[PDB]
């Protein structure tokens, strides 16, 4: 029940995600996004309804990442088989592949037997491949797509881009978007007359990480004044660039807390527009209240499709136990709204409480270390249910250790702390900390390319404090040297091995295994007091 901003239609509109990692069924704990993927269903069918009435063509997007967030994704196995049905019931014009459905063979399988062949001609990747069960690759969808919109009749050409990813499945293959450009098929698909040209990609459009950026100097060689739009994601931010006066780049958030919008005009590029004037965008909260405003309807939002899907989601919860109830947390305790070192820091408990109950032999001396990134929400006081584990921790992480000196050992954590690390091992929104009344709701205040309205709802601005990569668990018996376990994911192995190797320490022992039981059971026992 907000004051909102109001969307800039044109002549071609598009309705972006990405990042919902499973979200489907809403927020419970931020209200500001308790709508489901039904309402969010009803709401495109009356914007893809408004936009047609107003003779203009609207395209739904999404930029990938799927699962690893959510209990409606992650209980089955593999990932995504309950969850996936509700996703594609949204009627998408264009998608692509994240990094989170090429981690395991099973999701990367799961993502080209269901998503893939149901959105058979929209879903595009350029440069990622799938190993089919002779042993040969194939790409994982549509290496571009050449099409007409039905209403204005635009030409346009959309390619689809992976982030430079190196933890894919051997199942896979990724070739950075810088090596694709240069790639014999791509000349050939230059070849095209276009109006537009869209770039979908599962890579995060800021000029910091630069990648769409060499795509877009070889675009403009061959197309130097052509109207390309970048879709991007990763990083979990509402973000907006400019690349320039015929090119812009919108990244619309994560966890369906966001839907992007951007409108642009088609008009030719001789009419010399002001930035501006050609483009507009907006965030939009995925909430009834935005959803409502922005359609003008309210008696009327709800459809029968909308409503249908909203009841299969409560049916999948129902059947998948997501609610039931584990215990009851006594105070929030956050990611980042807080430091790691605050009593109140998700981090803090982690360090503190909850990775002492590792289980340990009587005189063990360990340290044990965990990324920031395999923290994906906030601990929220109240009822803990099912669903909050995979929410809070949806990893998969078994235990592994090493046995080195305690001279080695307490310097590891800080020595990944300092480094560039081949993957970004902090919670994705950790990379873009740059800077620049009562009654309004908490919420985002993003600041872009086009300045600090593009919200469409005024809100209270929240605030992160930076986080380290790495956190650390010290049980030790007092501060001489002696043998101690030190005790990691298995993932970050490589990590490990590196911290060893800067600060001089060889050994050719390996990691063997340490224990088998994932953090999210940990953080189970602890909330529900007993085990
Ligand atoms: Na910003
Ligand atoms: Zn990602």
């Amino acid at each position: 029940s907000f004051p909102h901003r109001n969307l800039t239609w044109n002549d071609i509109n598009f309705v972006h995600t990405t990042d919902t990692h499973g979200w489907y069924s809403g927020h419970i704990n931020q209200p500001l996004y308790h709508a489901n993927w039904g309402d969010f269903i009803s709401f495109t069918t009356h914007m893809r309804r408004i936009a047609h009435s107003r003779n203009q063509d609207l395209l739904l997007i999404d930029s990938g990442d799927r699962h690893d967030g959510n209990g409606l994704s992650d209980i089955t196995s593999p990932n995504g088989l309950k969850s996936t049905p509700i996703f594609i019931k949204q009627d998408y014009d264009l998608l692509t592949i994240g990094n989170h459905e090429l981690y395991l063979w099973e999701n990367s399988k799961q993502e080209y037997e269901t998503v893939v062949n149901h959105f058979q001609d929209k879903y595009v990747c350029s440069n990622v491949d799938i190993r089919l069960d002779n042993g040969l690759f194939v790409p994982l969808g549509l290496k571009y797509k050449y099409f007409t919109t039905p209403i204005r009749g635009i030409r346009v050409m959309a390619f689809g881009f992976l982030f430079d990813f190196k933890r894919f499945n051997s199942g896979t293959r990724v070739t950075p978007m810088a090596e694709t450009i240069h790639e014999p098929w791509f000349q050939e698909a230059l070849k095209h007359e276009v109006d537009l040209i869209i770039i979908v990609g599962h890579t995060p459009i800021s000029h910091n990480w630069g990648e769409f950026y060499q795509v877009h100097q070889y675009l403009r060689q061959f197309f130097p004044d052509t109207i390309i739009q970048y879709f991007g994601g990763h990083s979990h931010i509402r973000d907006f660039t400019v690349f320039d006066s015929l090119s812009t780049g919108l990244q619309s958030g994560r966890y369906c807390e966001t839907v992007g919008w951007t409108s642009v005009n088609l008009d030719k590029a001789d009419l010399n527009l002001p930035v501006r004037q050609r483009f507009s965008r907006s965030y939009i909260d995925f909430n009834t209240d935005s959803f409502k405003y922005h359609t003008n309807l309210d008696k009327e939002f709800d459809t029968a499709k909308g409503k249908l899907v909203s009841k299969l989601i409560r049916e999948t919860r129902k059947e998948l136990k997501l609610d039931t109830l584990i215990g009851y947390v006594k105070t929030n305790y956050y990611v980042d709204y807080v430091p790691i070192d605050h009593p109140k820091s998700i981090f803090n408990l982690l360090a503190l409480k909850i990775l002492k109950t590792l289980p340990k032999s009587k005189h063990e001396e360990r340290i044990t270390i965990i990324n920031t990134g395999s923290i994906r929400y906030d601990l929220y006081k109240g009822p803990y249910t099912i669903d909050s584990k995979f929410i809070v921790s949806p990893f998969e992480n078994i235990w592994v250790n090493i046995t080195v000196p305690k001279s080695v050992a307490t310097k590891v954590a800080a020595k990944l702390n300092d480094y560039i690390s081949a993957s970004r091992l902090k919670p994705p929104h950790q990379y873009d900390l740059q800077v620049q009344q009562e009654k309004l709701p908490k919420g985002y205040v993003t600041h872009d390319d086009f300045g600090a309205d593009g919200d469409d709802t005024l809100h209270r601005a929240v605030v992160n404090f930076p986080v380290p990569n790495v956190i650390q668990s010290v049980e030790i018996n007092d501060e001489v040297d002696s043998p101690v376990n030190l005790v990691f994911y298995s993932f970050i192995t490589p990590n490990i091995i590196w911290a060893l190797k800067e600060l001089n320490f060889s050994t050719e022992q390996v990691p063997t295994p340490y224990s088998d039981i994932y953090l999210g059971t940990l953080l189970n026992e602890f909330v529900a007091n007993n085990e």
